[PDB]
């Protein structure tokens, strides 16, 4: 197939909303199962023709993922699309928003930026308990409102399979690289300049473009609409910036 030069997962499927969706993991380490869930979310919308438009419990994934490392102090991709795969996951939306099977239970705070939110600090919260039981309010049963995949699988380290991927799927989850210069971001394309190693981050990459001839990929961050460029950042595309081509993994409901 033919590569756009720019492409926007938002555009091309504006019906699911979860695309244009912003969420934040509060005070937790909880990014790789954001990011999962976030384009687990996605490509259910996209690939099952709306009949699954969702929200998909970030918290569900976070306790009860055995196999998925060390919960809001760090996780395994691969595991977490396995875990969808195997047992689904169940709707569940932002602790303020209280809707679906499992809201939630954190707030929402500012991650190394300004704005309405509490600022997040450097605490970090104790991993929730692996509850399988609706809030009372929600009117399906938590093993009712399984929402599974039927594969798991790692892309390929190269651009162009990224990109292919993305178009014709949907949105990708991604690991790369924080450098302390990340957490200054404001806005424009990032790459590293300065800053020591701090750790990894996974986000979920939605498209790509180009900003007189510099090429990007488009990145929902999980920090909140307040930080970065309403909630997103765009990065070096092409280079392996941060490892960002390197650990791309996605999934498919069929
Ligand atoms: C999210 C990144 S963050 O920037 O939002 C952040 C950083 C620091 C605190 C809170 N949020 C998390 C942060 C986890 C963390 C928590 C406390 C202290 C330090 C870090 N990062 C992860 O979950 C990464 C994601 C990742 C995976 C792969 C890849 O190529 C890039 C990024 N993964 C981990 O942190 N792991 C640590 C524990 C490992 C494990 O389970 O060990 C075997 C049992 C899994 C990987």
């Amino acid at each position: 197939v033919e590569i756009p030069s720019s492409f926007d997962s938002r555009k091309k499927w504006p019906r699911c909303k979860s695309i244009a969706t912003i969420r934040d993991q509060s005070r937790c380490g909880s990014c790789w199962a954001f990011g999962a869930v976030e384009a687990m979310s996605d490509r259910s919308c996209i690939q099952s023709g709306g009949k699954q438009n969702v929200e998909l419990s970030a918290v569900d994934l976070l306790s009860c993922c055995e196999s998925c490392g060390l919960g809001c102090e760090g996780g395994i991709l691969g595991p977490a699309w396995d875990y969808w795969v195997k047992e689904g996951i169940v709707t569940g939306s932002s602790k303020e928003n209280h809707a679906g099977c499992e809201p939630y239970p954190f707030p929402k705070c500012e991650h190394h930026t300004k704005g309405k939110y509490p600022p997040c600090g450097s605490k970090i919260y104790k991993t929730p308990r692996c509850k399988q039981t609706c809030q009372k309010k929600y009117k399906t049963p938590y093993t009712q409102d399984k929402h599974r995949g039927k594969s798991s699988y790692n892309v390929k380290n190269d651009e162009k399979a990224i990109q292919k991927e993305i178009m014709k799927y949907g949105p990708v989850e991604a690991g790369f690289t924080v450098y302390e210069d990340f957490l200054n971001y404001k806005s424009g394309i990032y790459k590293h300049i300065t800053g020591e190693t701090l750790g990894g981050h996974a986000i979920r990459i939605i498209g790509w473009g180009v900003e007189n001839k510099a090429p990007y990929w488009l990145i929902a961050n999980s920090w909140n609409e307040d930080w970065g460029e309403n909630g997103y950042f765009r990065i070096v595309r092409g280079r392996d910036e941060c490892s960002i081509e390197s650990e791309v993994t996605a999934g498919r409901i069929n």
